[PDB]
């Protein structure tokens, strides 16, 4: 009963998992802890982006995923990938990794999106191919095509229209 599952991010995106590694997401002096309100003029340029890591030789991938688009109770073109980012080494962040899929700012237009960062363990340097649309992306299958395996952490925020 903690907030990943109670805002069904774990149901809705991912399996059941440990968080075990950092990840920090920062927009502005706002970090992003889970289930903040963030307005879409918030959110118009990528966040910083930290990420933790014991051994120095491992890489990692970053998703950012809309699960609730055009809108939440009609979801029918989940998941939409927002920011894609691998080879990320352990401990530095998003700036030093491959940006395979450019971030593009979340501006729904019906209801309350949640809004998710996912980084998982890559189990070395790998070449991932980028989607070729952004609509209807699948974590977990994405997960199983690039033995990700379970996600090492993921947070997430909420935004919704100002007007």
């Amino acid at each position: 009963r903690d907030p990943l599952i109670v805002s069904r991010v774990v149901g809705d995106v991912l399996d059941p998992f440990n968080r075990s590694i950092t990840l920090k997401v920062t927009y502005g002096q706002r970090e992003v802890t889970n289930g903040l309100n963030l307005r879409p003029s918030q959110v118009q340029n990528k966040p910083r982006v930290e990420i933790g890591g014991e051994d120095l030789r491992n890489f990692y991938t970053l998703v950012m995923v809309d699960p609730d688009v055009p809108s939440p109770s009609n979801p029918h073109l989940r998941e939409y990938l927002h920011w894609l980012v691998t080879d990320i080494p352990a401990t530095t962040g998003t700036t030093f990794g491959n940006e395979i899929v450019s971030y593009e700012n979340p501006s729904p237009t019906a209801g309350i999106h949640r809004v998710v960062f996912i980084l998982f363990r890559q189990l070395g340097r790998q070449t991932v191919y980028a989607p070729g649309w952004r609509q209807n992306f699948n974590t977990r299958e994405f997960a199983e095509i690039y033995n990700l395996g379970l996600p090492v952490a993921a947070v997430f925020y909420n935004s919704q229209r100002e007007s």
